[PDB]
């Protein structure tokens, strides 16, 4: 099958994502509405349920409202089963209908439908060639009190109706009993609460068996992709190992939601995104997109800093999630806006690298503060919008245009209110123009693109009044004026000669794994693929095609590869680096070092004999660890996601930039637990 087809669960950079907030969407079932007080079929009270379920959905997706737009993928609402209480918070009530106050991961919210109609919504859309990405948010059951067990459900946690525990008499310590997070550090935001919500205790090795036992259950009905919620407050460690759990099953494409402030740029973020086995919501890109069209609080000079510097920060950037607005943020378009801002940025957004996700209704212009009022009843269906129309032209743009999908990105014109940016991969162009002013039109001339010598009609076809391009030899294009507000799309496609890897999925897997890779120019007759120096052809390349191959990861060494094909006749593709070849199955085991005293500005890493820990290498070492919430100073403690059952020897380090202190001594060890988790607690030997 081709990179652009719907079973390709391992990559959405030719996909467009909807957003769909499962409650707010469209109620196709009025059967199972919540009732009396938890439910407002006007949803006027956008705290309560208004009646958006999956029978809905499927409906939208039937009657080609999704389709007609070249939606062709969509997220929902968590779909497990929530608490049932209506809570009031200050005078006034609140019910579960956003999904993330779970009860059971094993079963469904009954509003939204049951397993029946979640097998019904898979089947609806895949045979209209849409993905669906489901909502999981492992870090927490639901708001409690360990004091007033009657307050709401008291977090209790359920697996298939069987009573695990609450938050109140935790004796098995199922949940975090720390407080709740101030958000000062990242460790005070993984080992405390998210507002009142039972944190979940993932070194409780009942939590975790269960935890991936529940995922497993939702990959096996079908499902394409995974979209977890507050990875920034869960230990990263163990996401790792959920991850490996994923992978090492059913691989789908998986990335988290970690907030990022407008100007917040996080190496932690980065290297969450680049090792953690998900990628990552691009709030950097939404942040800088809202300052530059919606805000002006910024210009397209911040725009192409943000563009280069996310490509060179994350891995995979083709990997993060872009979005222009969400459940969380105010909606983009304004009330007294012009809505040619929100027309650029969904062009921008829908032509740009990764994978663009739009947050629904954002097409019918609606407005909205913050929680819960960027919630409120999508108000209409109309295919008539400028932005409906936009996305129509754009979104099947990134099937049929690998440089959409998987290009590079490069400025070729630029001011203050004008970017003119190209992307390419193999014979594969396209070039996009935009100018935020909406009073000033601006002169082009010395614009020089990759675009073979034509004429070029712009994709929009002068919706967001662009224009045709007149392209001369060398790519130098012939002077025009981009007009005030203007947007125009111009590309070119053709066969690529020579293999070119656009994509890779799963990044990180245990050896036996289907990988998938994706681009063009790999040639019908199967080739050879490289894992770093390793060959790998034959029997193992389950199937080969020209976008697309599927080949097993070879039993080598737990490490860092490049990954690399050649088409049958021996032509080599470029590389596709940090693929990360997992020592085995893995288990997600707490490190705890006492006596490791530091100088402020040190901290302390661990280090040890496989590659998940770096293989001695300190520059590779596991940590900062952390000092405060469970263990103190000078006592640290991490979460580490290491291969199951193996005999691990390994020591810990003091670094100060990269100047290392090692521990004295004989190298620590210990073996692995085969399943769940551990604690590994030991001295530091001077
Ligand atoms: O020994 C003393 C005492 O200890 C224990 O009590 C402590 C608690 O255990 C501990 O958690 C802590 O709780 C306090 C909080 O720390 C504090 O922040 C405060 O919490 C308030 C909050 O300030 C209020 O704003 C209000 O919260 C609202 C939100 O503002 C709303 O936005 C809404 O939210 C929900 C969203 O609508 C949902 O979408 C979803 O959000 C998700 C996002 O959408 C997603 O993008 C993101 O990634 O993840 C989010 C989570 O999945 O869920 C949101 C949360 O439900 O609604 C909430 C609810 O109104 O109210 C909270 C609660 O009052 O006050 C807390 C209480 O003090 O500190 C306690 C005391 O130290 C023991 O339990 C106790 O018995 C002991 O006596
Ligand atoms: O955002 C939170 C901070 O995180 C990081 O801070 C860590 C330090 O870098 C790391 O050295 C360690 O800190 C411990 C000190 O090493 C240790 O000496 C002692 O600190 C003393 C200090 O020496 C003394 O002068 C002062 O009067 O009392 C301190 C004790 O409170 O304990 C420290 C831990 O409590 O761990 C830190 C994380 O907990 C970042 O480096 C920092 O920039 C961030 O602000
Ligand atoms: O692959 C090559 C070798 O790999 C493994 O060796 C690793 C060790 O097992 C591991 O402990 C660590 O070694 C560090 C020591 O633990 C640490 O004490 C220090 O050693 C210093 C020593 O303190 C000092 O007195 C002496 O003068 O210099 C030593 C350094 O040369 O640093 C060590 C790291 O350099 O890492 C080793 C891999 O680098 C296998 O065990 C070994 O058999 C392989 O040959
Ligand atoms: O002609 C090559 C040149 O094109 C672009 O330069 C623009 C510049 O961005 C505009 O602001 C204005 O100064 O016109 C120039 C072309 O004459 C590229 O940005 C530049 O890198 C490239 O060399
Ligand atoms: O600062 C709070 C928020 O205000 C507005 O919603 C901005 O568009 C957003 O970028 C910012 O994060
Ligand atoms: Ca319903
Ligand atoms: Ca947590
Ligand atoms: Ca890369």
């Amino acid at each position: 099958a081709p990179d652009t087809s719907v079973s390709n669960k391992q990559n959405f950079s030719t996909d467009v994502i909807y957003q769909i907030f499962t409650d707010r969407f469209s109620d196709g079932n009025p059967a199972n509405n919540p009732t009396g007080a938890a439910f407002d079929g006007t949803c006027t009270n956008l705290r309560l349920y208004c009646g958006g379920d999956w029978q809905g959905i499927i409906n939208k997706i039937n009657d080609g409202y999704l389709t007609g737009m070249g939606v062709t993928a969509i997220w929902i609402s968590q779909p497990v089963e929530n608490i049932y209480s209506i809570i009031n918070y200050s005078g006034v009530n609140n019910t579960a209908y956003h999904g993330y106050w779970a009860r059971d991961f094993k079963k469904t919210n009954p509003a939204y439908g049951t397993i029946a109609d979640f097998q019904n919504l898979i089947a609806a859309a895949h045979a209209k060639n849409i993905k669906v990405i489901i909502n999981f948010a492992p870090n927490h059951t639901s708001p409690a009190s360990s004091d007033q067990p009657s307050f709401a459900e008291n977090g209790r946690l359920y697996d298939n109706g069987t009573l695990l525990g609450g938050y109140t008499n935790d004796t098995q310590n199922l949940f975090h009993h720390n407080g709740g997070t101030d958000f000062s550090t990242t460790e005070n935001g993984i080992y405390k609460n998210l507002y009142d919500l039972a944190d979940l205790n993932h070194n409780n090795s009942t939590v975790d068996v269960y935890l991936k036992d529940a995922i497993k259950m939702w990959l096996d009905l079908g499902i394409d992709g995974i979209r977890m919620d507050a990875v920034k407050h869960m230990p990263f460690g163990w996401q790792k190992s959920f991850m490996a759990a994923v992978n090492n099953y059913k691989p789908v494409f998986t990335f988290g939601e970690w907030f990022l402030g407008v100007n917040e740029v996080s190496p932690e973020n980065h290297k969450f995104a680049n090792e953690s086995g998900m990628s990552l919501l691009d709030f950097r890109f939404a942040q800088k997109v809202r300052q530059v069209f919606r805000d002006n609080t910024d210009n397209m000079y911040g725009l192409k800093a943000m563009l280069e510097g996310s490509a060179a920060d994350y891995a995979q950037v083709d990997d993060q999630v872009t979005f222009i607005d969400n459940h969380d943020m105010e909606r983009f378009h304004a009330s007294n806006a012009n809505r040619r801002k929100l027309e650029q940025a969904l062009a921008f957004t829908l032509t740009s690298r990764g994978v663009p996700a739009i947050y629904y209704g954002t097409e019918q212009y609606m407005s909205g503060g913050t929680d819960p009022d960027n919630r409120a009843r999508i108000p209409s269906f109309s295919t008539s919008t400028t932005a409906y129309q936009v996305i129509q032209k754009l979104a099947p743009l990134r099937k049929s245009n690998p440089a959409i999908a998987y290009g590079s990105t490069q400025e070729r014109w630029i001011n203050n209110d004008v970017l003119i940016y190209e992307r390419k991969f193999g014979s594969n162009v396209a070039v996009v123009a935009v100018n935020r002013n909406l009073n000033a039109p601006a002169s082009i001339s010395g614009l020089v693109t990759s675009l073979p010598q034509g004429s070029y009609n712009d994709v929009l076809g002068g919706l967001l009044n662009g224009n045709t391009l007149s392209v001369g030899s060398g790519g130098a294009a012939s002077n025009f004026t981009l007009a005030a507000g203007g947007t125009a799309v111009w590309q070119y496609t053709a066969a690529t000669a020579t293999p070119t890897i656009g994509h890779v999925g799963p990044m990180m897997a245990k050896p036996g794994v289907t990988i998938t890779i994706d681009g063009r120019g790999f040639g019908s007759s199967k080739g050879t693929v490289y894992f770093g120096t390793t060959a790998v052809s034959g029997a193992d390349i389950t199937s080969w095609e020209d976008t697309q191959i599927k080949v097993k990861i070879p039993a080598v060494a737990g490490g860092n590869y490049n990954i690399k094909v050649a088409n049958a006749a021996g032509t080599a593709s470029n590389v596709y680096d940090n693929f990360e070849v997992l020592s085995g199955d893995q288990v997600s085991v707490r490190f705890v070092v006492n006596n490791a005293t530091t100088a402020l500005g040190q901290n302390v890493y661990l280090t040890g004999s496989v590659s998940e820990l770096g293989n001695w290498d300190p520059a590779k070492a596991i940590g900062p660890m952390y000092n405060q919430v469970v263990y103190q100073y000078p006592n640290w403690y991490y979460d580490v996601s290491v291969p199951a059952g193996k005999t691990i020897e390994f020591k810990f380090l003091k670094k100060q930039g990269s100047t290392v202190t090692w521990e004295g001594g004989s190298n620590h060890t210990f073996t692995a637990p085969s399943s769940g988790t551990a604690t590994i607690n030991v001295n530091w030997q001077p």
